[PDB]
């Protein structure tokens, strides 16, 4: 892929974060805290899962960013509609406004309904996410493996502005405390 030149500087939106998340001063790193992080509730916060959005909203053009997932056991990454459900239980699917991949229990899967098995030979330490708004495309790249394609959602029906989407995952195991980090351009 030669998508690097559509690179955008993503920052995390504290107001959307689940109340257990800890976001760094530069708004580029997020991890699961061991308790409630002493913030007020609001209608934006994801209540049920350790999720947060980027502050940027995209309604046109081509956008590319990279995320570090080093030593995590579980995470979700991709984009979502600005209008996605925040409260209660929901599944990650394009019908619910999400275009995502994840690691869970030693397998990688794309967030279709039902979910799709991914075939990755080199476990990624950094993921590239490419959005072409006009083409209706979301693609995922394995930066550890020289940029090899992971998955492409095509014929996407975005149906509104898009936000970068993150889930640090739970840490029931004690092996998933590590942060997600937005990588420098
Ligand atoms: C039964 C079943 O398939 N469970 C399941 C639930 C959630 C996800 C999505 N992500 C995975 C990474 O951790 C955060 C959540 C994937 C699988």
């Amino acid at each position: 892929h030669h998508h690097h030149h559509h690179m955008v500087h993503i920052t995390l939106d504290r107001n959307t974060a689940n109340s257990w998340l800890i976001i760094s001063k530069d708004r580029r790193q997020v991890r699961m805290g061991d308790t409630h992080q002493n913030v007020s509730d609001n209608k934006e916060r994801f209540s049920n899962y350790p999720m947060v959005l980027g502050a940027q909203r995209f309604s046109s053009g081509k956008m590319y960013w990279e995320v570090d997932v080093t030593q995590k056991e579980a995470w979700d990454l991709g984009v979502c509609r600005d209008s996605v459900q925040r409260k209660g239980q929901f599944s990650l699917s394009p019908e619910n406004g999400f275009w995502t991949i994840w690691l869970w229990q030693d397998s990688y899967e794309a967030g279709t309904s039902p979910q799709t098995t991914l075939h990755i030979q080199v476990p990624p330490c950094q993921i590239g996410i490419f959005v072409d708004y006009e083409a209706g495309v979301v693609s995922f790249y394995n930066i550890t493996d020289h940029g090899s394609l992971i998955y492409t959602f095509s014929e996407c029906v975005f149906a509104g502005p898009l936000r970068p989407f993150f889930n640090v995952g739970f840490n029931y195991s004690g092996g998933n405390a590590a942060p997600l980090k937005l990588c420098p351009l």
